[PDB]
């Protein structure tokens, strides 16, 4: 009103690792956008990028800024980054939504999980963050705020979940020191643990319909969370609101973590 | 982010209170605010103190926290003057001195349950008399320390309180989350208050902060009443039973 | 057959918090009694002291030395370690097994807990090891090791469990602080998280039929636990075994912590 | 108690100041019978003279890089066929390029991330798989981490990661193999004077920080650790699965 407290409008922040239109990545896109952010989407899937072409119809009036970044190339990454630069300037965040294990490993007991399976997981679900938050860094001279969304799964040993319960886990630890090492350069570095949301990658996840109804008859809340939620939570990590907390774990989860 | 909304501050003692940074954010936001203290001679202070932009009173009632008539009746009375209510922020603990100055074995039971008593229930009934002016839901934010947590070297009884706190949180949040109330807190770095003065060693803690957080930097108050204006408002949703902690990224080294 | 490693042969533990047999305390004593240990016990009630005598056969040969001690009283716990010392000379820890809240409170809702209730609880099932660690640190000039017994419920917002949650959240803070208060006198200070156990006292815990099953069902070891493996573990941190182990919190629960 | 009749694999002996070697010390005065595993021939050279000594022979010396699937497999049938089956495995096996750990965390390249989590945790999934064929009534699963797996500590980089998921991965092995009657858990020892140490940035400052702010205000030693691993190892720590013991003199539990 302003209520630039929260100073996100007309600043610019990308956001990796929208699918289609139930990707967390998507209500955070939709929650930022009409808070007057601009907005940069980085891709893997030409799938996906047609379904960001049709989904930012939405506010943002270029492009909105559409790169293509695969997280398992270096060199994606570091001239996805460096395009983003030249093309839009400079950059105040970067929302990261992006993990994947083989289903196979996932399905399937812990113990035997392969090598390539495992490091696969470790790769794209928590590596890529160092990396990207490497290559922000440089659009980000005075400072910014990165993202990233894991699971109480990387907390905790749950059914399913298997090897990317090690990755979020992992995930969780290069946050923290992430934050550590980026803190002295006024960039803050954060995680959302987010509730069971029914999205494109849920369904490669065992059970996941049995977790969603957990959540319903256990969690403080007694309902689930939908993408909105972890995009207002990532909104306020992103924004001035956040200000004093870095290296620190949201859970967006109806009280899920508090209990039992 | 906006008015429209009542929100009660409990606990600010002068310009330096924690619930002043608070007061000053959610005024900001267009929040109508109520505010308890504890004894009637320091009313003075704090009508003084709140200009600031709220219009009345701001309402001003008078609350220890040690009196189970004193927060029922005080509840009564705001929803009678100012209807009801949207969250609550409290920022009340105490100890006695000689307990934490005071190697932690040698505390004595009273010292020890006056702690708990004044630091921890209170947040108890409190919640139980706000939630009668929440008829929709609400919010509920506490103010915790790191010696909740990990035991801290000056910290003694306060320590064991703030625990004590933080699962009184959680708790609450179970029991009230089906009546849409959340129940979260803010665990803050090291702010120089009139409380502070019973912590010992601080200058020693502070500078810590300055070698060794991420942010190579101690908070302020404003700080935390950014992240209880988060936790208050809808901005924060499905979050519940948590603790955020505003502190420069220090919870999480070393 | 040495250890030996272990020291715990002919000393003296001080065991509180024994009413019949199948008390948590009880399988600490049979364990350390097996282990050559010399043994001290504490009673409130009446209904124990009988209960105590016989069941103090095991190989104990005095008294074995048995206090009324209630820990709600100072003059109790002064004078009863203080007996104890004119009595048996000086000791080498305790075994805390202490607790208690009124049933109509955890019943029972949350927010309508009475201040008296909730400062009961407090009082009894945690500053009591701040005083009892006090008196007894009286005994031991050359160090020692003192264990209280907590609960999950202690760390996780749990279905009938209340007041006595909060109480245990206290007290797992309480052997942090004397941890590290007690440390330099070389008395190490520590806490065992029991799973469910069959109990005289779990009758206070509603639903707890149906806490034992879900441990059975859910827990990483598909089973409970019994009295003498919290007291296997009790040895454990009573000897020189767990010599560089104080303020930690040790999971006796077939897992149960380490999940979902 | 606390005997003879088990067999133990223990995995990362370099010198006689390996954490794992204050665990052999310890075992071996229990009366175990203990097979070794190591990846250096000069590793190999340092535990053929630290044998003397209880063990009898040889005792049972294997090589096995944690890096092959091939000879962790192939070494662990090697296991089965001269010792018969097992009762447990301690695991202090870690790596990660010491341009890493020097060396700002943001820097990290992906395949020092990558080797990091092959050697420090990946190992023990497989470690698991092999060495669960030899125990069919079960046992137990010890792996060496760090208080940095779960904060993040100065000069530690790359390696806290490794542990953070090196920590996961013992609570869903827990998980897994808990039916089969195998308990995993881990050990965080405190800072302790080891080859790989004087790979870590200012350890001889986080040597110092212990003794002053830990409880107890000394630090730990190998055989310290070999006693609790003692305590996971044998029935003495029965109930106890996916858990984390720290022996770090209370450093855990403060600011
Ligand atoms: N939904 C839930 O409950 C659930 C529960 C808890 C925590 N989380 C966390 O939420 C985050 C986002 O997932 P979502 O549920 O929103 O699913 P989503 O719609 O399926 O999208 C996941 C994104 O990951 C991207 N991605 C995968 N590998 C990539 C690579 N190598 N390079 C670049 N992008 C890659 C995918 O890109 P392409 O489509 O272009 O391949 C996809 O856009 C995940 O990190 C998940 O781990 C989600
Ligand atoms: N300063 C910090 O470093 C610090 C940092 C970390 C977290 N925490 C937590 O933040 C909270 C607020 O403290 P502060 O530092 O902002 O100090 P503060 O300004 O001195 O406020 C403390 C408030 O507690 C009130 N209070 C004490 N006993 C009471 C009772 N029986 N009934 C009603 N009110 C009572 C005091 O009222 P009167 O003065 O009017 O009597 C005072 O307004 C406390 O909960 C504290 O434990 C504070
Ligand atoms: N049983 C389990 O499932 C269980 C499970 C997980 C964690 N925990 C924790 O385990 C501990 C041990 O209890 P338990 O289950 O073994 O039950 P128990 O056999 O009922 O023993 C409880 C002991 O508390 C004593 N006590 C209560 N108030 C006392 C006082 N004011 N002064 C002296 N002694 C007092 C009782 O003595 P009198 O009968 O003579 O009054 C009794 O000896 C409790 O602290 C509990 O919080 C318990
Ligand atoms: N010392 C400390 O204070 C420090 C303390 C905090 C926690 N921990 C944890 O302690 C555990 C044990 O280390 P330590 O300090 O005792 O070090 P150490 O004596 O140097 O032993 C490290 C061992 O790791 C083995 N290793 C490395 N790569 C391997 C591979 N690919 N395959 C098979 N073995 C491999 C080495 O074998 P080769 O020599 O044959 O190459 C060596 O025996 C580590 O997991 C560490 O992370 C130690
Ligand atoms: O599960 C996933 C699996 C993959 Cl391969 C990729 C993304 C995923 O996202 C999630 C979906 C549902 C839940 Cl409960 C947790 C997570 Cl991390
Ligand atoms: O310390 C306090 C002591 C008392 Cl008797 C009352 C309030 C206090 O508030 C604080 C001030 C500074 C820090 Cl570091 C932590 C806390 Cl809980
Ligand atoms: O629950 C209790 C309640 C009271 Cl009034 C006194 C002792 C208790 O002991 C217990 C018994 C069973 C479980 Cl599951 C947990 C605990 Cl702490
Ligand atoms: O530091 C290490 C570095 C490497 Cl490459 C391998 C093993 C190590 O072992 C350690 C030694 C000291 C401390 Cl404090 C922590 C750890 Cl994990």
């Amino acid at each position: 009103l302003a209520a630039a407290m929260l100073n996100l409008e007309n600043k610019t922040y990308v956001i990796m690792g929208i699918a289609n239109k139930r990707s967390i990545a998507f209500g955070v896109a939709k929650v930022l956008d009409q808070l007057g952010a601009k907005l940069v989407f980085t891709y893997r899937k030409e799938r996906s990028r047609k379904e960001l072409e049709k989904l930012l119809e939405q506010l943002n009036q270029p492009e909105a800024h559409l790169y293509q970044i695969d997280v398992q190339s270096d060199e994606e990454v570091i001239n996805g980054f460096e395009q983003i630069g030249k093309d839009v300037g400079n950059i105040d965040g970067v929302y990261h939504s992006i993990a994947f294990a083989n289903m196979e490993d996932l399905r399937g007991r812990f113990s035997e999980t392969s090598r390539e399976g495992f490091l696969l997981a470790q790769d794209i679900s928590s590596y890529s963050l160092t990396i990207v938050a490497h290559e922000a860094k440089k659009l980000m001279p005075e400072g910014g705020s990165i993202v990233a969304t894991t699971y109480l799964g990387g907390e905790f040993a749950v059914q399913n979940y298997n090897v990317m319960g090690v990755a979020k886990a992992s995930l969780e630890a290069n946050v923290k020191y992430l934050a550590l090492d980026l803190g002295p350069d006024n960039i803050r570095v954060n995680a959302i643990s987010a509730g069971p949301i029914r999205t494109l990658s849920a369904k490669g996840v065992g059970g996941f319909n049995t977790i969603l109804k957990e959540i319903e008859e256990r969690a403080p809340l007694k309902r689930n969370v939908d993408q909105v939620e972890v995009g207002k939570t990532a909104a306020y990590l992103l924004s001035d609101l956040s200000s004093g907390v870095t290296g620190e774990n949201i859970h967006v989860d109806s009280g899920f973590h508090a209990i039992k």
